[PDB]
């Protein structure tokens, strides 16, 4: 069980988190689950690893207990002498999950709760739902904003941030993004989505889609489906909000438990997009020009957010006010310029690349330029599948030009394109008879594209870390602002 109150025994805490207590047992006062850098007296700190310096800082900060998987050097004996309790765990996600459960129970128990997962769209959908609720004046907590995506059990950040806000506000809603496929040291943390959803005990689970990505952690879309479905199996009550247009999210309906209602959104559903607008129960809800220059994914994410909020009994006019004032995250089909139309999108897996190209073509008057940064240091397979998606999506589209780059000039060591990655990407384009130009440097790719393009063309920039710097480079070479 999960205790209520601001005390527990060290031995009880160790058992709660699947750990072993190092040091003498004691009834401790508990503050919140925190990081070492921010810890207040009596806080409990969960950390992947600690060293003797961390033990000393914990003592100075009056931390009640340190929970860790790797006590480096002389940490254990040093902590025993300083009387800093160490709880050794093997599976740190169990400590983070307990920290979330305990924080909810003790600081925000009277809340409605939504979990959002999926391969693409879970951050935007989380952000949209949070925005609808807070724009309506509701008090809510979320673990994702424009700067951060704390969607895992690998650290205590969810428990820390939740506690900090719950002490200051009477929260009514928790809006929690959950990683569907999560790694640790390039190894799959199986059942992460199940465990993290269970720790929230949500009223609503949203699954945006199932798509191939995280090659190396997984390698089949079936496995992505299995791991993602853990969020739905975790749901005890309430509503499963599922994308009807994705085959694998549709299959999750059969996995819902006894007292769970499936709520589908998508084509020929109660919440749907058709003839340029969003409809709810056959009423025109959001109109075409209320969604200017928006992508396929933006629309699907909006359908998901509407659906989740309807399942929370938010009145439709409240939902609409939120949608119309939503401020999107960075590089989500971001319009940087209108003459020429420059679109900046962080597409990075086959589905996202396909979506971005098709959405850009829909808005394209004349020539479509696609500038794509190879996904460096992520493996040959994802780059092959990405080039395959780019090639298959473009092969029937008229009047395009492909510009490929390594972004060697702007990426760090962790994102450098490896020779085998560049090779599989470019050879895939050639297999599909896609003409292309290639530049090692992003700046070269952008300068040449913007020089040769015309004012009625569209320029689509796609890529992850390799394309992140494009906005600043376009300001640098004085393309932006237009
Ligand atoms: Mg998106």
């Amino acid at each position: 069980a999960t205790p209520a109150g601001s005390h527990m025994r060290l031995s009880e805490l160790a058992s709660y988190v699947s750990g072993k207590l190092i040091g003498e047992d004691k009834e401790i006062k508990v503050g919140i689950f925190n990081t070492l850098g921010d810890a207040n007296p009596n806080d409990i700190v969960i950390r992947h690893w600690i060293d003797e310096k961390g033990v000393e800082i914990a003592k100075n900060k009056e931390v009640s207990a340190l929970i860790t998987q790797n006590p480096k050097g002389n940490s254990l004996e040093y902590a025993k002498k300083l009387k800093v309790p160490i709880i050794l765990v093997n599976k740190i996600e169990l400590a983070s999950a307990f920290a979330i459960k305990w924080t909810i129970k003790n600081f925000a128990p009277n809340t409605y709760r939504v979990v959002i997962t999926g391969t693409n769209g879970k951050s935007t959908t989380t952000h949209m739902i949070y925005h609808i609720l807070t724009h309506a004046g509701k008090k809510a907590f979320t673990n994702t904003d424009a700067k951060s995506e704390f969607n895992t059990l690998i650290d205590p950040m969810v428990a820390k941030l939740l506690a900090e806000k719950a002490k200051k506000e009477n929260l009514e809603y928790l809006v929690i993004e959950v990683s569907e496929v999560q790694g640790w040291l390039d190894r799959l943390m199986k059942d992460h989505a199940y465990l993290m959803t269970k720790s929230i005990n949500p009223n609503v689970v949203v699954v945006t889609n199932v798509a191939l990505d995280h090659i190396g952690l997984v390698n089949s879309i079936e496995e992505v489906f299995e791991e993602t479905s853990g969020a739905v199996k975790a749901l005890e009550k309430g509503f499963a909000v599922l994308n009807y247009d994705n085959e694998f999210t549709r299959k999750m309906a059969k996995l819902t438990n006894k007292n769970v209602k499936v709520f589908f959104y998508g084509k020929n559903c109660p919440v749907t997009f058709k003839s340029g607008g969003i409809y709810v129960n056959n009423d025109l809800f959001i109109k075409k020009e209320e969604l200017p220059f928006k992508s396929e994914y933006f629309i699907q994410n909006t359908l998901a957010a509407i659906s989740a909020c309807l399942c929370l009994n938010i009145p439709p006019d409240i939902i609409k006010k939120g949608i119309l004032t939503y401020k999107p995250l960075k590089r989500r089909f971001s319009i940087l310029c209108k003459k020429p139309l420059i679109i900046d999108d962080f597409a990075h897996n086959p589905d996202g690349i396909k979506m971005a190209i098709k959405s850009a073509k829909k808005l394209t008057k004349n020539k479509l330029w696609v500038v794509c940064a190879i996904r460096g240091s992520r493996g040959k397979i994802i780059n092959k599948l990405n080039a395959e998606s780019l090639s298959k999506t473009l092969k029937n589209i008229e009047n395009y030009e492909v510009v490929i780059t390594n972004s060697d000039d702007v990426v760090d060591n962790l994102n450098k394109v490896k020779k085998e990655e560049e090779k599989t990407f470019l050879k895939t384009l050639e297999k599909y008879n896609i003409n292309y130009r290639f530049h090692k440097k992003l700046k070269t790719a952008l300068e040449e594209t913007l020089t040769n393009c015309k004012k009625d063309d569209t320029i689509l920039l796609i890529g992850a870390q390799g394309m992140d710097p494009a906005s600043k480079l376009l300001k640098k070479i004085k393309v932006i602002p237009c």
